[PDB]
């Protein structure tokens, strides 16, 4: 079959040696020879299949060699056919590695582990650019022992993340279990193994996805101003052809963009000057490669967008909506019932990450946007100055705030969070959010109410103190929880809350307990109530066995649960139950 080059994406923190590794992978030098024609493309490194043959020849000692693809495309960092996750063998799994994993697990992206820094093993004797198994067999038992120890431990850490993993040459299910390749960015050892392994995971196992199509599949990786071309887009082309003159369609920061390709540019191999970039122009390019596109009207292009070519039979305005679906999807996250915070980002990826980060922090999003922040955008935020000032906030990632807009912001006191790095923004905002919750909380007697719904099985003591036997229908019942009924006053047709009091104590089979959840018991729970402020409703007269009871929850009580010390212990079911109780209590 006719296949294009597999696209590989490499992830890791700088500290793992990730960038050193990539640079080692690129170099021309190998054992007795040179790897020829490795080219820097736009936002990617291209390895022609012959360069790959040269870099993996040493692998002929351990494996059958086949070459069914034209080459291999690597992106530094699902458009990726395969991801390479670099882990430091001397550190093991760290927090960021855990995050990259969940990310890959969520997106169903296949990946391999590069177990980097084996040169740091004590007494390691390097053979430059060798295969792993060859150098390894030449090492002392001490070196071998240290490797086994640190490797076996990382294997267990990966198992903790729900990943079954194995050294690649011992992997009995390469399509399921994660293959581990030991490497060294310093010596080049294991690089032949990694490249070999990437072919073995793509050529046949993913050939269907590598089948060269005529239909254009392209993705904008970066939006960049270039001397002489104005604003260009760096794209990865994964299927089809791009040609000068092609009418392209992409997502912009103010709706779809239609234009025509003016130039198709790749780096000039040998530049006369170090600060004057220039490019080879091409009439056409074939998947798969990284290529820069020049064209009018790209000034508002957004990184992360798909790029489509309007064909003969294709409708233009139809394809314009198609490319807006990715953002449209992200719009589904915004608050429909009123408003929350304003979010602005540089790319579709960074926006999705911010939304997701705000989602699990349970912070509502009023509005979303891409690119530079203007007066208009901060003016959207000013509509929260009256309602909830806690959300008179903008969360910006990697975007310029206009001078006018910045000046308006402190004129009206709107908080602007902005960062070039995702984590600093994430942390600095979580920092500010953690200040606000400490300030506000000291206003009511009980901080954080957990949600529950209760069915009264029997009244145990009518009053002084009211003690009720119940069945926990939903959620979790706790000591300190204020319990109530909700009943409609016939005279006014108004729904009223009838507070019975706060749980002093809980007993199951006459043995005390600190909390009871749905399913814990089937014997009933005796609930001892402390009187409330003002008159306790009278059993029979005001409240009886046919009334469903609820944790009394409030806007305030809900915000409190969004503190770090509660957020982790609130099951998903309890958040869902809280949403229902809002309707019971009339909380917007």
């Amino acid at each position: 079959k006719d296949l294009r080059s597999p696209i590989c994406c490499i992830l890791g923190h700088v500290d793992t040696g990730k960038t050193k590794l990539l640079d080692k992978i690129r170099q021309t030098n190998v054992q007795g020879g040179e790897a020829g024609g490795i080219t820097q493309q736009i936002g990617a490194t291209y390895f022609p299949i012959d360069a790959i043959k040269a870099k993996t020849k040493v692998m002929a000692e351990y494996e059958k060699q086949t070459f069914d693809v034209p080459g291999l495309l690597v992106i530094d960092t699902s458009l990726c056919n395969i991801a390479i996750l670099v882990i430091d063998i001397m550190h093991g799994l760290e927090q960021q590695t855990i995050e990259s994993i969940k990310l890959l697990r969520d997106r169903k992206a296949p990946f391999v582990v590069a177990l980097n820094k084996i040169d740091r093993l004590y007494d390691w004797k390097a053979i430059p650019n060798n295969s792993f198994r060859d150098s390894f067999a030449k090492q002392s038992r001490a070196v071998q022992e240290e490797f086994q120890s640190r490797y076996s431990k990382i294997q267990l850490e990966l198992a903790e993340q729900g990943l079954n993993s194995e050294l690649y040459f011992q992997n009995k299910n390469m399509s399921k279990y994660v293959s581990i390749v030991p490497t060294s960015a310093v010596t080049g050892e294991g690089v032949p193994d990694l490249l070999w392994l990437l072919l073995e995971l793509t050529q046949k196992r993913m050939s269907k996805q590598l089948m060269y199509l005529s239909h254009v599949e392209a993705t904008i990786l970066e939006v960049k101003v270039v001397e002489g071309f104005g604003t260009t887009i760096d794209v990865i082309l994964s299927n089809g052809y791009l040609r000068e003159g092609d009418r392209i369609v992409l997502c912009g920061m103010n709706g779809p963009i239609v234009t025509n390709i003016r130039a198709l540019l790749t780096p000039q191999p040998l530049r006369e000057l170090r600060l004057k970039s220039e490019y080879v122009h091409h009439k056409e390019v074939k998947a798969a490669l990284g290529v820069k596109i020049a064209a009018n009207d790209l000034e508002k292009a957004v990184s992360g967008s798909r790029l489509l070519v309007v064909g003969p039979e294709d409708d233009e305005d139809e394809l314009m909506d198609d490319v807006m679906d990715d953002l449209t999807g992200l719009l589904d996250s915004v608050d429909t019932t009123g408003k929350g915070v304003v979010v602005q980002a540089s790319t579709l990826g960074s926006l999705e990450a911010l939304l997701d980060f705000l989602k699990d922090m349970k912070i509502p999003v009023m509005s979303i946007g891409l690119g530079p922040v203007y007066k208009r955008d901060v003016m959207k935020a000013s509509t929260m100055l009256e309602k909830a000032p806690e959300y008179a906030v903008m969360l910006c990632f990697d975007v310029k705030v206009d001078k006018e807009a910045e000046q308006y912001a402190e004129q009206e006191g709107i908080k602007i969070f902005n960062a070039d790095v995702i984590y600093h923004l994430f942390d600095s905002f979580t920092a500010y959010q953690e200040k606000l919750l400490e300030e506000r909380r000291k206003d009511f007697l009980d901080y954080a109410i957990f949600p529950c719904v209760l069915q009264t099985l029997q009244i145990i003591n009518k009053r002084g103190p009211m003690i009720i036997g119940v069945d926990v229908l939903e959620g979790t019942l706790r000591v300190g929880t204020p319990i109530c009924a909700v009943k409609t006053d016939p005279t006014t047709k108004e729904r009223q809350t009838l507070i019975l009091g706060k749980v002093i104590s809980l007993e199951i089979n006459h043995q005390p307990v600190q909390e009871v959840k749905k399913g814990q018991t089937a014997a009933g729970v005796a609930v001892r109530l402390e009187d409330p402020s003002g008159q306790q409703p009278i059993w029979g007269r005001h409240v009886d066995e046919n009334d469903t009871l609820y944790s009394l929850v409030s806007r305030r009580s809900i915000d409190t649960l969004k503190d770090k010390a509660f957020r982790d212990q609130v099951a998903r079911s309890d958040w869902l139950l809280l949403k229902k109780l809002k309707v019971v209590f009339g909380i917007e």
